[PDB]
Order: C-alpha cells, then sequence, then structure tokens
C-alpha cells in the first residue's frame, strides 16, 4: 500500500529499523511494517507492569492504596518521581501513575518486586494471551537494546493487540481498565512523539521508551473526534549504541498512518 511505501521510505531515510502497528478499531484492520519482528521495548513495558498490578486489585480491592517504601537504594538512574519520596513512602497507585506518566524506573522496579519479578510480568502478558512480551530484567538493564537480544523485547504487532486488549478491550475489569486511560492520557513524555504527528484535536494516551542504540518507541491508543479509536504502536532502533534518540521518526510515521483513515 502507499503507506507501507513511505513508511519504508521514512526508514531509508532515518538509517534506522522502524516497527509500526496500526489497529483501526472501527473495522478491525491492521497495518504492520515489520509488525512480526522484535524490538526492545524499553519503557513501554511499564504498561504490562502496571496492568499486571491493576488487575491484582481486582481481588485485591485496596491494592492500590498499599504504601510501599522508597528507600535509597531502590533509587536507580531516572527516577524523577521517587526522588521526590525517598525516606517516605509512595502508594502502589502513585507508583503506577510515576511508571506510566513520568516513566519512573524507580517506580517500575516497586511494580516488578510486587509482581514477583520480570516472571510475574510475563506471567500477566500470557494470561491475557500475549504469547510475544517477555521482560527479563529490571531497570535499568532492560533498556540495554542489544541487536538481535530478544530479552526484554516484544513485536509491533502483539503490543498492538495487548494495548487495545488492555484499553479498549476487557483483559481489566471496567474501574481498572479507566484508571489505566486515565494513566496514560496523562502521560507527561509523549509531547514530541507520535502525538506531535496527530492533529491536536485528537486525544492520545500513551507510553513512550527509549533505550541505548538510539531506541526510540512509543505506543499509543488515539481518540480521533467523532471516529472509532485507533491503536498505534511505533517502535525504532539504531545500528550506533551511542546513537541518539529519533522521536520525529515515531511522528513521522503516526502522521504517514494518519494520512489515509
Amino acid at each position: 500500500s502507499a503507506v507501507q511505501q513511505k513508511l519504508a521510505a521514512l526508514e531509508k531515510s532515518s538509517g534506522g529499523r522502524l516497527g509500526v502497528a496500526l489497529i483501526d478499531t472501527a473495522d478491525n484492520t491492521q497495518v504492520l511494517y515489520r509488525g512480526d519482528e522484535r524490538f526492545p521495548m524499553c519503557s513501554t513495558s511499564k504498561v504490562m507492569a502496571a496492568a499486571a498490578v491493576l488487575k491484582q486489585s481486582e481481588t485485591q480491592k485496596q491494592l492500590l492504596n498499599q504504601p510501599v517504601e522508597i528507600k535509597p537504594a531502590d533509587l536507580v538512574n531516572y527516577n524523577p518521581i521517587a526522588e521526590k519520596h525517598v525516606n517516605g513512602t509512595m502508594t502502589l497507585a502513585e507508583l503506577s501513575a510515576a511508571a506510566l506518566q513520568y516513566s519512573d524506573n524507580t517506580a517500575m522496579n516497586k511494580l516488578i518486586a510486587q509482581l514477583g519479578g520480570p516472571g510475574g510480568v510475563t506471567a500477566f502478558a500470557r494470561a491475557i494471551g500475549d504469547e510475544t512480551f517477555r521482560l527479563d530484567r529490571t531497570e535499568p538493564t532492560l533498556n540495554t537494546a542489544i541487536p538481535g537480544d530478544p530479552r526484554d523485547t516484544t513485536t509491533p504487532r502483539a503490543m498492538a493487540q495487548t494495548l487495545r486488549q488492555l484499553t479498549l478491550g476487557h483483559a481489566l475489569g471496567e474501574t481498572q481498565r479507566a484508571q489505566l486511560v486515565t494513566w496514560l492520557k496523562g502521560n507527561t513524555t509523549g509531547a514530541a512523539s507520535i502525538r506531535a504527528g496527530l492533529p491536536t484535536s485528537w486525544t492520545v494516551g500513551d507510553k513512550t521508551g527509549s533505550g541505548d542504540y538510539g531506541t526510540t518507541n512509543d505506543i499509543a491508543v488515539i481518540w480521533p473526534q467523532g471516529r472509532a479509536p485507533l491503536v498505534l504502536v511505533t517502535y525504532f532502533t539504531q545500528p550506533q549504541q551511542n546513537a541518539e534518540s529519533r522521536r520525529d521518526v515515531l511522528a513521522s510515521a503516526a502522521r504517514i498512518i494518519a494520512e489515509g483513515l
């Protein structure tokens, strides 16, 4: 299609490897570019950890209000919110919000611990039918994004389907789904990524990710005004370990997708 030729040209111009999956929930049509290739998830994995905790809260009704101590030893490389609460507590809801809306890496590690390790995050993916997602490491090493390394990867197709199920489907309870949507809509890190390629009038909930090898990711649910929502995953990684981030590639991919709907 025209869209796949334009995405291929964008990729060629960028020097890296681009993966895109779009689901249009109007007709359940999909647009895929490198849709079944593995990409390092980096912080887009935080969505799965937060959603796993939300699933636990369907049975443990008070779980999100549980205080969790933030100790100095818990801090890792990027902790914008947890830093503000060292030697204090944050609830699991506050940790989930921090992980999602500020990409806080300490918060992610606390979510992983609550789930019993990375295997507990992966288990949740399997339980909702995602056989592709794998979380192997904690923060910050899950962002190494080494070419060929299957650790901490998923595919665009799988992540788009999972994000659809978590936000627009019923993999979570009604209260939990609404909370996840609220959290994604309040993301603060996405302005230069998918959102920048879309009409300003559309409502977006997203989670970005970034890592080594210039890995630059964003996953989004998109609510256009007067039109069924869309799920869009954009993954991008580069051949040089120290490559700079390329959020503009994600914005451009979103813009190409948005032409034609």
